[PDB]
């Protein structure tokens, strides 16, 4: 099938879906292929054609370093990019409901990989199941990633930093120019990403560039105020001389070191990023968004409190493990291949790993609000603690404390709390509830019967069902098969919903004596040595 | 009278009304003739005529089955279109006051008959009365009706559902463009209608497309939310199906399917009709509307809780005895010949003919709830308890749990409950104040002298005066001949005028322990089975 | 209970529930609650499949044989409803399914939502109203495993029988201290806080929030409607099933 964009004619293809009709356009071409002078420069607009771009097949994931820790390991590997790596790609998807609709409600993909890493492509971000189900254009695409997406030289208009978030905002225009050719409907579009895509949509809320790109906004388990969101303005500078650095590219002439940069290989880049970081972290973001003056016009810690951001629904939510994915990336004492009791020795051992440049008392701190047990027996005491810690510092906290700051200027915030474990989950047991694991259910994934338990297609349906009810109407509601209704977040109450297969709830305060510490306590043992 | 169109000159009439003038304009096209291949496609746009059309008579009523119980009978027969059957029917007619006002207030009549029949052209929408007591402009439309009007498969862009309610819309977008050239003004729309018109009319307050096509909305016994208002995506796609194999129209290649039944005559559908149902009711809805993702975009039943619908004053009401009509057209024990007295025994054998996919618990608790008497004495102990049944199950208890959902969203709603039996009445009294019987009061028939009681002619009046005041100014109100007002219907308190000939009273909670059975117990014991 | 409470006129003057829907009771604090599984401790006594001796993992048809066995006088259609209402699996897996239906359907119907309506009806009339969920299996516990958190199981930690420190867990030594203060303090203040070792404060059940405490050796959070679909059902459709059943 062929449809008309502000640029040339696109042919797409035609998906089989449940007993169904969808239709999808992958890898549609955005912007210019950052290639040779452009790499590292905001994304440039694109010449027409005026033959047909065949949008058929998925087209190129950034480039990035991958993850081997486990090779084979589909627990990981589901994670790794499924597409050539080039730096040309900046493409989109877009997957349209049969028959084309009329004046459709637009979904926006946002993939997460701690801004250095992800791709579009993924199985589990597969729009089709949403679009024939619940009749709605899903959109994803792709965006620079680490260095190439996120090299900051402050001012410096040929290294300006947030390149890979200028590339999803033209994908955005792209959507308000193009997305009625299609039958979508630009006066409704909900952005949706995860984790680092979370904390991208939460920048585009800030964003005056972004502002009139979007209706709603949904936040899965990430957001900007969280610690490893966003690069300070001279912690960017001091990481760009030392790639420079790293690869022979030290100079005295500012730009020539992005002259430099430019005519080194993807590859000697993508080596020596890992390194210009004086200590790591499993979650260290080596080149993420800075406040650049351009995209962030001021700090967003600022923004937020004096509440200039796009008013609007908002919603948001994390799982009930978020950090023990971490703990097999450098943690003493943990492999996904078995029951990974720790010692105190090693939990300590592991505090040094996730907070490096910390005071004795900060850790010492951190170790004591986080050990008294009622009964020390469960030989778990100590894994189950380590996994919380990461879990609630870089994860809970910054995004029950973003939704609060944020609803209290007026809009309507709904916040969940996912809690069910995949019955298909690759990692062990004791991993949980885990980081980025509510995804499958979000795109339905559950609901492809020839796979999970029947609760888990009760489940995906329902958040499905939510997750469009948000979109068209502002309102994560399911009012037909009896739920029970999901309150607004207020700053005082602080209500969240629960999701899992057995009984979701309405409760408040969601980790109260824990964001206390992290919200107060911590940060102020922090303001004593450093 | 001449007047010019965006599709060329017409040609009225001037009719003497109440020793003064009203200008009329009887059967103006205002679509395409839905012939050959049109035939269930949506109504096709207009050419412009540079000639003249003469709308001085009365148009085609589009083909439906006559009733044919009661030959003869005026009760029956004042129902029964008063023209020519033609697939060639879409036309309408326009009502004006004389001297051609001005910027005057439009009311348009959508005419009931379970989506099945009805015509524009029956003496009881007779738009004369209204038009010069009042000074509005009155119109009334055909639109298609039965499986010619709603034959629906899903998606399937030659027959696609919802076509008469696309057939009211369009006529609605005439209005819009053409109502100035008569005075009239498009920025004050009122649209009423009565039982399925009345459905219609709730269901434009849903669709985005009839959304900027009128000010407000009254609605005489019918809402969407009615049992028999919506017929499901695939009892929809059943029922179509069913017809292609009772008319010899099976296939594979389902575009055929719609080919085929393109080639049949009105009447081979027709009769086939009646037949596409596994077991009928005398509320069977045969072809009624769907969600059809054109018009409305979701299911209403939704739309509604969500509140995402026009924002505006509604005027809602129900009669009554909107029950007895029915029980004479498959009613054991039941004749408009005599007192109608029922044995327990066939108050069952009743049940059954109106709830026939029901449980045996469904039933017996239906019967409970309307059989404990005080003094089980009177004779008509039963035959009243079951015409209370189908009253307040099919339009009573949905009419207001309409204007409930509704209000909750922070808009006027009146609601009425008409009690008055006319002295003409043809039917006999243990029917009391029958679904559609105050349709005669409101179009104004009980000022016509020649004719009615005294106190009749009062209580159109009113109610005339009322309706206008509404359509005018939002506000059914009527301020000189000293009334009690009419308060506003909130979810709290719940009031409602009653209409009468001799003492309008202010009353909370109608049926209030009939609408709790029929809203939460008896749906709960469905659940349990089906 | 075969021969007990009857209105007599002299100790009761009126009917109970009258009493109480008029706000004839004398008006002060109360502090209400219920144990995870009331229920279970009366299906050994006479329901068949079970015994105190094993699984007791039992068969549909031994989850009717129960339901004739603890409603007895109840319609044909009465007990298919209550059937409905607790087998509501969306998922057929569990072996234990129709084992902790009756065990809830004992608990509901006997214990907790005669408890919630009760708080309810007299918090109506303004005074405050403390409402708990204990949901702790003592360690010593003689009964097996499935009957989880019984009845009457809660008073040895009321009692302070954990605080002798021969014998229960250390955990269960604090559960008790805490409960054993907070039961003391309503007492003298009419207020059941433990103010010291940094609790959760116990908020007031009012008629519309409906909050409760939970009481544990963990997860100690403040929740609401507690078992709020159950009783529904046990609260006004059940109810109006008995009043067709004769
Ligand atoms: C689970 O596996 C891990 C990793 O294989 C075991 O952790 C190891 O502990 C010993 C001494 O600390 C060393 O042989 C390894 O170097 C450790 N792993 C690393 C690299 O940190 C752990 O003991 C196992 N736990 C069990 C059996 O529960
Ligand atoms: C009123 O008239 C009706 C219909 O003519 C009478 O109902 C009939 O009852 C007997 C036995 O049930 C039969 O002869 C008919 O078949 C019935 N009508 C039908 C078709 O249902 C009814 O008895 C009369 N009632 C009175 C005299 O009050
Ligand atoms: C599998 C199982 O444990 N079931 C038995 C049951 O058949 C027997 O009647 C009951 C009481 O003695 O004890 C138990
Ligand atoms: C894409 O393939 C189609 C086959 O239908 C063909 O028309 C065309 O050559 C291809 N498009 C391009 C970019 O050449
Ligand atoms: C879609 O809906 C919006 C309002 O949400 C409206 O302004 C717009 O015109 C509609 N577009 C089409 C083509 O239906
Ligand atoms: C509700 O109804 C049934 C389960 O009874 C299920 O098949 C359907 O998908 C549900 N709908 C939603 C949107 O959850
Ligand atoms: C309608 O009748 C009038 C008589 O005044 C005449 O002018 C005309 O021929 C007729 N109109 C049409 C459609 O021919
Ligand atoms: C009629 O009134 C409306 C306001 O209700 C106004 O905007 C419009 O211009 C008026 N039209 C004429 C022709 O008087
Ligand atoms: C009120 O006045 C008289 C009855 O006294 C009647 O003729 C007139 O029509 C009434 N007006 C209305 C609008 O009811």
């Amino acid at each position: 099938i062929i449809i008309a964009t502000k640029n040339g004619k696109v042919r797409g293809m035609q998906l089989t879906v449940f007993g169904g009709t969808v239709t999808a356009f992958l890898g549609i071409p955005y912007a210019q292929p950052p290639l040779g002078r452009l790499r590292f420069k905001k994304p440039q607009s694109l010449t027409k054609w005026s033959d047909i771009w065949n949008a058929t097949k998925y087209a190129n994931s950034c480039c990035q370093n991958i993850d081997q820790s486990f090779p084979g390991f589909h627990g990981s590997e589901m994670w790794n990019p499924n597409t050539d790596l080039s730096e040309d790609c900046l493409y989109l998807n877009v997957w349209i409901p049969a028959p084309k609709p009329k004046n459709a409600t637009v979904l926006i993909w946002i993939y997460g990989g701690g801004f250095q890493t992800g791709t579009s492509s993924l199985h589990v971000y597969d729009g089709k199941f949403l679009a024939r189900v619940e009749r709605v254009i899903v959109v994803s695409m792709n965006y620079r990633v680490g260095a190439l997406g996120f090299l900051a030289l402050p001012g410096n208009p040929e290294a300006p930093g947030n390149m890979g978030l200028f590339d999803q905002q033209l994908a955005l225009q792209w959507v308000q120019k193009n997305i009625a050719a299609f039958g979508g409907n630009p006066k409704s579009v909900t952005l949706f990403g995860e984790s680092a895509g979370a904390a991208s949509v939460s920048l585009h809320l800030l964003s005056p560039g972004s502002h009139s790109l979007f209706t709603r906004a949904i936040l899965q388990s990430g957001s900007f105020n969280a610690p490893w969101a966003v690069t300070s303005l001279y912690e960017a500078r001091n990481r760009t001389l030392n790639l420079a650095k790293l690869t022979g590219c030290s100079r005295e002439n500012e730009t020539e070191i992005i002259k430099c940069l430019r005519n080194k290989d993807p590859q000697e880049i993508l080596l020596n990023e890992a390194f210009v970081v004086p200590y790591g972290t499993p979650l260290s973001v080596n080149f993420g968004p800075t406040v650049d003056g351009d995209f962030l016009t001021d700090m967003p810690d600022i923004l937020l409190e004096l509440g200039q951001f796009k008013k609007t629904q908002i919603l948001v939510g994390v799982n009930k493990d978020e950090g023990t994915a971490f703990l097999v990336y450098g943690a003493p004492g943990f492999s996904k291949d078995n029951n990974s009791i720790i010692t105190r020795k090693e939990f300590q051992e592991g505090l040094k790993i996730f907070f490096p440049g910390v005071s004795e008392f900060g850790k010492e701190s951190i170790l004591f609000h986080y050990t008294d047990w009622v009964d020390d027996q469960r030989p778990e005491n100590y894994r189950e603690a380590l996994g919380d810690v990461v879990g609630d510092y870089n994860f809970i906290c910054p995004a029950l404390e973003f939704t609060k700051k944020f609803s209290e200027w007026g809009n309507n915030a709904f916040f969940y709390y996912f809690e069910h474990r995949s019955s298909k989950l690759p990692w062990p047991e004791w991993m949980g509830v885990m980081h980025g694991y509510e995804i499958e259910f979000v795109f339905g994934l559950p609901l492809e019967r020839r796979d999970y338990t029947k609760a888990e297609e009760i489940l995906s349906r329902s958040i499905v069902k939510r997750w469009a009810n948000f979109a068209k109407y502002g309102n994560p509601q399911e009012t037909q098969n009896q739920s029970t209704s999901w309150p607004v977040f207020k700053s005082t109450e602080q209500k969240y919903l629960t999701l899992n297969t057995e009984s979701t709830r309405i409760m408040t305060k969601l980790r109260a004596q824990q964001c206390r510490f992290w919200t107060s306590f911590f940060p102020k043992v922090l303001e004593m040595t450093g």
